[PDB]
């Protein structure tokens, strides 16, 4: 037979650790030489594994990179303008790679060129509410002052733009032991912690869904027309640099003017964690200057798009998509998602070769540039959204597969919740203690549901990879699963050169145990989606969730029940959506289990596959025209998480600071109105036809 | 058999007669009460004609009035502010009709309220070239000036629009027997021209696709958010007032300072159409003042819907729709088209109840409020948007049956080509002189094609009417047709209380002769698109058109070769993409013809019924947002008119009079980019699926 455990029984540990081995020799910089030749390589691969099609898509797009003859540095600057302490101009390499070409230094990608030169300022992890504390709170201006702060809780994008528009003329970002060195751990390469000399690298845009930052809305093919850098989308106006934490502590060391106002500011170095502005008496005199050269280039990258047609709706698409580019050799991000997609993809072609095809088209993809914004999945999406929109029924990603050993972790729709808790319920649970037991078991044991008893935790989905165009601009139900660290006790080695190899076979994955695991539940749901006769969603979860965040909304607003009562605010609409919801789909269940006629089955498959879709407004949220989906966006202080009814919540944000009130809350009775039509609307879509 | 053939048969001129005289008894102006009791009558007998759900959709909405005890006029003014001369405070109604309640008297609706005193200054028609050429050519200045100008060319709002940007401070607004008094005919009651206490009614928003000014996107519910009167979308700034051209007379006949420019601009009153500004010498010190007390008002409004239900695809909708709404009695517009709605429902029903029901849906609805800005389909398009875009086939439009008695005047979608001609081949021409003949014979004799021998005229679709949501913002195929006037040699009694049965029955189609063709036609389309196994589209022959527009638009482009050498401006893309289109179109058409497999059939109705989708564009025209066909948009100097590449169109209008003709030229070059992005979009939708 030829069912999901034939597919299931196919992966295997070795070849993964195999395809993890082959992907991480060497440098796959979006944009290099040596990522085009690994494009080339994954494209004669999946050919030979079977699929039926397999073409590279490439793009043009705005690319960052330091200049190799003019290194990226800051300084201490004394008086008479001597340079008495240099950053370090990269990082120490690991043993046996020393000798290793083209490892990039850190830098942040898309950083202006500059040499500003002042008195640093010390914003704790630069979140709003870090800058709320330094302003409101403390009266700290940072206007034409040089902040540096510690990485770490929210996308560092969120924290360049916290620190441009509270006035700053640079950034300095680095990695606090607190938050990237766990204790009891040896440092890289003997244990998985940081090293001093380490650096996390990653890029520093504010794209808010746009793609390359010079053709929002539209593919940047060979006769797109572009826009001037001075009008491209989420360019970051200052000089930003990443440092470690050795060179941090001889930033830090000097720091004067306020204490940190509370133990939540204080890292684990040795310094007073002092917020500045400027040094110490003894060296007030000192300032801290910016060094930055890298370059802005339009640079052609590549996707790999694979195709397995399905034998009987060829016209309906699941896409398994991650990305191939890393910062250096991509040791976990992304090449242990990458070799899992290789070993899923041998799978599959191995059923294809007996003679077996999925019931729908399955679409693999390799995509490119994806640690620059997301810029490949988001090019190949913009040109293809007419085909996506019509007939994309789901969307799994897979970067990482790991980023700890501890249990899965699943962020997905709330469409896909039923389809994720059966599968894990038939998978083998690798943890230790568990033994015999299922993946199900061990899930809900070790990340157990806040709201229910014997269930996991599932989060929502925000950005930062390669789901969002597919989910937040698009509607296409969206999933990704990875084993992940136990939070109750990124990762240390997150975009530094010592994400290797060696890193996951030695400390992370011994076995490829793990791997095989998110292997069998990425592969598995891919499977599922694309066989099962009837769409493996239920529109009876997201009633359950709708109501959940209808009531987490109003407790918002309810902080406020003077201004509810002058501005008549009423959440009533938005609770009658949210009910009938309920209703319908409830309704829309029992004829589905209740309904030998392909053309019903197929009606109530467009319609399962539609329900995302009908979340998505065709306006946009206000100015941010590529989020669509009303229920879900990416925070606005935080890329990497999701929010719920982000309308709603972003008119509330803050509002008791608002000049003018009857506006502020004119704008909230305005978002309460869209969700509460969007729910409505998304509801019909599940009513009887005619 | 129940058959087309059984459907045409069912359809009766008497039928159609009674309805008409049924439908224009008393006035039925939006948000009025008679037209509430419309609406029931008409719910009630499409219930009894056999329809299997027939509701009411209602929607609050801006509408706009006359304020009934401080009625609107126009005044000469004298030097001591006597008013020496007023217009009509109404029409002299028509015979039999002189103690009939509650008809509107001549207002445009949605002026905003004022009292200007001013100088006149005569703007022929109002349009862009006519306001270029008085300012540019004549150097005559409009500001603080009120325009007088004639009715005619290009829709009203269009001039108003023009008007405010001249700088003027209140317009009027009348009828010059050039264009609305046909040589050799009597005036209404002794024959169907228009006399001089005549008045054309009508709105002057520029709305560009919005609906309702207060909720742009979104349905005017019960919870609806609205914006305040000055946020509102649309609204014109100047106080505005139609007059019929006795009134024009009295106050054309002492305009003094320039001579006409060309006999373009002289109508045919006995009066110089001397440009202004102002009276000549004895009579320089009056002046003209305005008086309107017109009101805004949000009404409730009431749609019908019918539904007569797909046996095998019950989720996909072909749409009949036409309004019910009028400013008078609604005798041409659009009660001949409202009375072919019915009857084209009776005969449907009548095959219902022996059995037979539509492969598809049918929808059948009756909009209001069109008089006042296409609200009712508009609002309806909102609410239902996921639902059409997902399930809409086709939208054919069912105003005014009749405008003329010449011959048929179709305008539609190249999809819908094919079906036009091959319906029009079956049925018999209801002409003089062509008895025995088909309809597709007469109609091509009179009004030949421009580009085929042996071909009939086709035009295409702006805005003006209610396919404009469904056509211009979601991308759903839409067609209209109606018997028209010769234009070789609007009509005269357009929006006037003698749109009355009286006029139909005496004037224009006695017999109902010319009704039943329309009706023949149209519930042709209707019967064919929800009956026929395939979709009857044919994508070959938007590929012919796409040409077309495409030499056009290089054309337009090629009067400035220095310019398209300095900016380097190719349409080489755009012209790839065209002739991508046609390969694709061919190949597909190929296996449409060459494909018993319901899977494959329905794969390709999805592919033929999103190729008019794929045309949209997400971010849609360059400031506005609801018209988003990249092929056809209303054009920006004509509602009424389609234009094709409006956005590469508009980028080059008047380009050599901009400032910055680099930034102009770039824009012209992102336009067509966007194009030929759309088209190879639209291609690629034709394709092989996987
Ligand atoms: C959830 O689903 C339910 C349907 O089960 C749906 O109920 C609808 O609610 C609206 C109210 O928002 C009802 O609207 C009424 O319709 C009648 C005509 O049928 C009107 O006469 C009413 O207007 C009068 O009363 C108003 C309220 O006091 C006044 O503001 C107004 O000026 C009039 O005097 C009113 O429009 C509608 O009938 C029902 N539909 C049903 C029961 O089928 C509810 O809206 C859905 N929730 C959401 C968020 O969509
Ligand atoms: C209409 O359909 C045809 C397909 O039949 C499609 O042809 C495509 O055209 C593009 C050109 O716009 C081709 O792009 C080339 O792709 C190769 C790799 O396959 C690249 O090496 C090329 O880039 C080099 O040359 C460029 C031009 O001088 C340089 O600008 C560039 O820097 C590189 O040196 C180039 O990208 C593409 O291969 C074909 N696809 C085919 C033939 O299958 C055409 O684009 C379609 N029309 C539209 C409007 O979409
Ligand atoms: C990664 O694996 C690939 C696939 O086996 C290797 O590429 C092959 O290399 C051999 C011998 O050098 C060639 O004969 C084949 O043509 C290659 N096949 C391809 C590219 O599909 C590649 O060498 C491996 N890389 C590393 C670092 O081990
Ligand atoms: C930090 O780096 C800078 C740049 O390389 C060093 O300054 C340079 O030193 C060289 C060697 O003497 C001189 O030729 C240049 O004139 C210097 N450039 C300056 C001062 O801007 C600097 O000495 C380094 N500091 C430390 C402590 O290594
Ligand atoms: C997950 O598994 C459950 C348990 O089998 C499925 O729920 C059953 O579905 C069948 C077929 O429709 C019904 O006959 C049963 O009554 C259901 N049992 C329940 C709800 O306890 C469920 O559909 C699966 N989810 C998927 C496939 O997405
Ligand atoms: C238009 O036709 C309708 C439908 O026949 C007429 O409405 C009916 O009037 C009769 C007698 O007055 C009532 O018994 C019915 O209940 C009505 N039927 C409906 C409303 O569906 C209406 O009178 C006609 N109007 C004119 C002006 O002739
Ligand atoms: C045009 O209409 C106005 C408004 O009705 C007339 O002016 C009014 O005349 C009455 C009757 O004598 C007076 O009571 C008001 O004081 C007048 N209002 C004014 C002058 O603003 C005016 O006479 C009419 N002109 C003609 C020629 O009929
Ligand atoms: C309009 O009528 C023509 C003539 O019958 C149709 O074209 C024929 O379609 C059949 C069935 O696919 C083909 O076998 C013939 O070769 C076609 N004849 C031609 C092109 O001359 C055409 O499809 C009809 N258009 C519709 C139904 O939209
Ligand atoms: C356009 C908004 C996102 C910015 C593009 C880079 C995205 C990149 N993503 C990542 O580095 C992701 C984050 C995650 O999903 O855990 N890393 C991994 C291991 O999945 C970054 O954070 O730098
Ligand atoms: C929002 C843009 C259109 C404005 C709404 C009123 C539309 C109204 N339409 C009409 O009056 C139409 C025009 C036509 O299609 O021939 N009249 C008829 C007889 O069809 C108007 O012109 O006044
Ligand atoms: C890189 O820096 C060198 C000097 O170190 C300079 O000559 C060159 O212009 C730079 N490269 C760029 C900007 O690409
Ligand atoms: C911060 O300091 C600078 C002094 O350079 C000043 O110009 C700016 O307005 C200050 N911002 C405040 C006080 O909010
Ligand atoms: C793997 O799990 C073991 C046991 O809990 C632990 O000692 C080790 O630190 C884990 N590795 C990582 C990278 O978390
Ligand atoms: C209409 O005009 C009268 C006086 O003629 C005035 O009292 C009333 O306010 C007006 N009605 C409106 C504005 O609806
Ligand atoms: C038109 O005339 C007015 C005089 O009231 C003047 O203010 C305005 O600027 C003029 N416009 C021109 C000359 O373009
Ligand atoms: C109807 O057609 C006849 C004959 O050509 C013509 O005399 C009459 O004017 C037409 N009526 C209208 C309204 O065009
Ligand atoms: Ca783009
Ligand atoms: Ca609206
Ligand atoms: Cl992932
Ligand atoms: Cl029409
Ligand atoms: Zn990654
Ligand atoms: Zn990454
Ligand atoms: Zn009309
Ligand atoms: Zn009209």
């Amino acid at each position: 037979k030829h069912n999901m455990k034939a597919f299931l029984d196919e992966l295997k540990a070795e070849n993964i650790k195999k395809f993890l081995y082959n992907f991480t020799q060497i440098p796959h910089l979006a944009g290099t030489e040596q990522n085009f030749q690994l494009a080339k390589q994954i494209q004669s691969q999946w050919k030979e594994f079977g699929l039926d099609s397999v073409e590279l898509a490439h793009y043009d797009v705005l690319l960052s990179y330091p200049n190799k003859t003019h290194p990226n540095y800051i300084s201490i600057i004394n008086e008479d303008g001597n340079e008495i302490f240099n950053t370090s101009l990269f990082e120490p390499p690991p043993p046996g790679y020393e000798n290793v070409s083209d490892i990039v230094p850190p830098f942040s990608a898309f950083s202006p060129q500059g040499m500003p030169e002042g008195d640093l300022v010390y914003v704790n992890y630069a979140r709003t509410e870090d800058f709320f504390k330094l302003e409101r709170d403390m009266k700290i201006n940072c206007s034409g002052k040089i902040v540096i702060a510690r990485y770490g809780k929210v996308f560092r994008g969120n924290k360049v733009k916290n620190a441009q528009l509270a006035g700053a003329k640079g950034v300095i970002l680095y990695s606090d032991p607190a938050d990237y060195f766990a204790p009891g751990v040896k440092s890289y390469p003997d244990g998985w912690n940081l090293p001093g000399g380490g650096v996390q690298r990653g890029n520093i845009l504010n794209l808010n869904g746009a793609g390359d930052p010079l053709t929002p809305g539209y593919p940047a093919n060979e006769y797109a027309y572009r826009r001037g850098i001075a009008e491209a989308v989420g360019l970051p106006s200052i000089p930003v640099h990443p440092i470690g934490y050795y060179d941090a502590q001889k930033l830090l060391e000097k720091m004067g003017g306020s204490a940190p106002p509370d133990s939540s500011w204080r890292g684990s170095l040795k310094v007073p964690y002092n917020v500045g502005p400027g040094f110490t008496g003894n060296f007030s005199t000192q300032k801290v200057k910016m060094h930055i050269h890298s370059t802005n280039e339009v640079t052609r990258i590549y996707n790999v798009i694979g195709t397995l047609r399905g034998a009987v709706e060829p016209d309906r698409y699941v896409i398994l998509g991650g990305h191939r580019d890393s910062w250096v050799f991509g040791g976990i991000d992304p090449q242990s998602g990458a070799a899992v997609v290789h070993e899923i993809v041998r799978s599959f072609g191995t059923l294809k070769k007996e003679g077996w095809r999925p019931r729908r088209t399955i679409l693999f993809a390799s995509w490119d540039a994806a640690e620059f914004g997301l810029l490949g999945s988001t090019e190949w999406a913009e040109e293809n959204s007419r085909l996506l929109q019509e007939r994309g029924v789901a969307y799994i990603n897979a970067d990482s597969s790991i980023e700890g050993n501890y249990t899965l972790r699943v962020d997905c729709t709330p469409l896909m919740y039923s389809l994720v808790h059966n599968l894990t319920k038939e998978l083998k649970s690798p943890d230790e203690g568990f033994e015999g037991k299922s993946l199900y078991e061990s899930w809900t044991k070790k990340s157990p549901s806040p709201e229910f008893s014997g269930m996991p935790r599932i989060s929502k989905l925000g950005s930062g990879n390669d789901f969002e165009v597919f989910f937040q601009r698009l509607g296409i139900a969206s999933g990704r699963a990875r084993y992940t660290k136990n939070w109750e006790t990124g990762y240390p080695l997150y975009h530094s050169v010592y994400e290797t190899y060696e890193l996951v076979e030695k400390f992370y994955d011994p076995m490829f145990k793990y791997h095989l695991t998110v292997a069998q539940v990425r592969g598995g749901m891919v499977f599922e989606l694309a066989n099962s006769i009837v769409l493996p969603f239920d529109c009876r979860d997201y009633a359950v969730v709708l109501r959940k965040y209808a009531d987490k909304i109003y407790s918002i607003s309810m902080k406020h029940p003077q201004e509810m009562k002058t501005y008549s605010v009423s959440f009533d609409s938005l609770f009658s959506a949210v009910k009938n919801f309920t209703e319908i789909a409830s309704k829309f269940s029992e004829r589905l289990q209740d309904f030998s006629n392909p053309i019903v089955l197929r009606m109530m498959n467009d319609q399962l596959m539609f329900l995302e879709r009908a979340f998505i407004d065709p306006l946009g949220l206000p100015d941010r025209p590529f989020y669509r989906h009303v229920i879900y966006a990416p925070s606005s202080h935080n890329k990497y998480a999701g929010e719920s009814f982000p309308g709603i919540y972003d008119a509330l944000f803050d509002i008791e600071s608002k000049v003018d009130p009857s506006k502020a809350w004119g704008e909230v009775k305005r978002q309460i109105y869209v969700a509460a039509f969007t729910v409505q609307a998304a509801a019909e879509t599940l009513s009887e036809v005619a």
